[PDB]
């Protein structure tokens, strides 16, 4: 929903009176069909004078604090990848902090690609005044939590350790045994973890094709803490989607129960997409199993 | 100086035996004069294998952690502007760490425009385990400061509130008054303080034609701490160079000695290239008033 009022033909989203969502405002030879910078600063410069925040949710571009009259807060957050908890809360409280400084400050957020990350940053703040990928969704569900449970601070902070992955109805899916995925543990941008199930070196694989589950024993693994992403890396010819991966995950360990995480056919990233609901059946899952140090 | 060895043709710079300097690898549409994100990836996971960490000193964009198998690390330096002393104590207790690793660990160093932050963050590792703009070399000195003689750490605190702004020979450059600066102070990308002389609403002019001096009466100035920018803007067509501005400092209020800092025409960001050697004479310079809270 463009907003073409008043001679404007910016690609904004006035999503609340006091919440404006829009996209990157870029300069040079990319405004022919993006948001010039300069046309956006004047649209928002005109409405409301010295009271807005630009929120620049990402970790990719840039382009200079000035132009918003430097009121200008940047969000590392990675195209169709979730933010940080404590990025989460930062965010948060630095817009508390905007809107309590008069009753006229607006807030405008936006990222390079789809609303996906401004998607997941602004429904961020309507449930916490109160997206794309699954994960932005789930991450949506820890703020909730935190938000309603953990009042606006850290959950109670878990150190755990994952020791097994299993996939559950993997007939289709890879070369027909599930010796073909590859693993990748992220932690704040530091691969803690990878594993190749074909030489299977660093992973043991235990198919059991009574249920359908090629249980992977991910020996000695990392003792994660805080937001975690598992990517699933093939060499079969997997559909990749985002990011270019078959499938990946997003989650804080912070609110894992029981030391067990499941995740349904719809939620891990890339296969949720109707698109591809032919090589991942109703029932595909990736169980993560975890162990307490 | 390119690397036009093993048929690369690259834009590095092998500074010293485990220090690389380069410029930004760009994707997409810019290949083709500017470095390749692959082939640079290639170029250096052939020579170190899983032996180095690249350094991404842009504050405007970034490309992805996994090209570089997640060994990147990102400091936030704005084009044609210093770091905070802080990030830099950061870097090279990074760098520090990344050399004591491993015995050939190397490092890749480069930003998007020229080798002015590169340059910097570079020569801040050479006299650590021993430019374009001159903040940047006052920079790499308050670095030298540090490590000789308050170890490797910040200096004791200081906070001071700038008071007046002293401006020598301005016979020749703005109106013939000095009524023409504004005043922009930055700090950790907050506009603290802002003023304009025509108007005379929140500094007062008093120029000195006795001296050639037009000394702006600096009225409840900032409490500054830490790295500040200052920026002289004007309106009677100054030559405005880098960042756009006739000149800017970027100086840490902690190495300021007996409440006073002067800024002679050579270090003066703008007026420091030899090009504009005609409308800031030899004796044209700033000096900062500073006042113990």
């Amino acid at each position: 929903r463009r907003y073409q009022k008043d001679g404007f033909d910016l690609d904004l989203t006035y999503v609340t009176e006091r919440v404006i969502a829009m996209s990157f405002p870029s300069s040079g030879k990319q405004a022919l069909y993006r948001n010039p910078i300069r046309e956006v600063v004047r649209f928002l410069d005109t409405k409301h004078m010295d009271h807005y925040k630009v929120f620049n949710l990402c970790s990719e571009k840039g382009y200079d604090p000035k132009f918003f009259h430097y009121r200008v807060e940047r969000v590392m957050i990675d195209d169709h990848n979730v933010p940080s908890l404590d990025d989460m809360l930062r965010y948060t409280a630095c817009v508390r902090d905007w809107m309590a400084a008069d009753s006229r400050n607006v807030i405008a957020i936006h990222s390079k690609g789809g609303k996906g990350r401004t998607g997941t940053m602004v429904c961020t703040w309507l449930i916490d005044s109160d997206v794309e990928t699954p994960s932005q969704s789930r991450y949506v569900g820890y703020y909730e939590i935190m938000k309603n449970q953990y009042n606006r601070q850290l959950p109670p902070r878990k150190s755990l350790k994952i020791k097994s992955i299993r996939i559950h109805s993997i007939a289709g899916v890879g070369k027909g045994n599930g010796s073909d995925l590859k693993l990748k543990i992220i932690v704040k941008h530091e691969l803690v973890f990878q594993c190749v199930c074909a030489k299977q070196h660093n992973c043991t694989v235990f198919p059991d094709t009574g249920s359908n589950a090629v249980v992977i024993s991910l020996q000695d693994g990392p003792i994660v803490t805080g937001d975690v992403k598992v990517m699933f890396e093939s060499s079969a010819g997997l559909p990749k989607g985002y990011e270019d991966c078959p499938f990946y995950f997003w989650f804080n360990t912070s609110f894992v129960e029981n030391y067990r995480l499941f995740l349904s056919r719809e939620e891990l990233d890339n296969p949720h997409k109707p698109k591809t609901w032919d090589i991942y059946k109703e029932d595909f899952g990736v169980t993560l199993s975890f162990t307490e140090p």
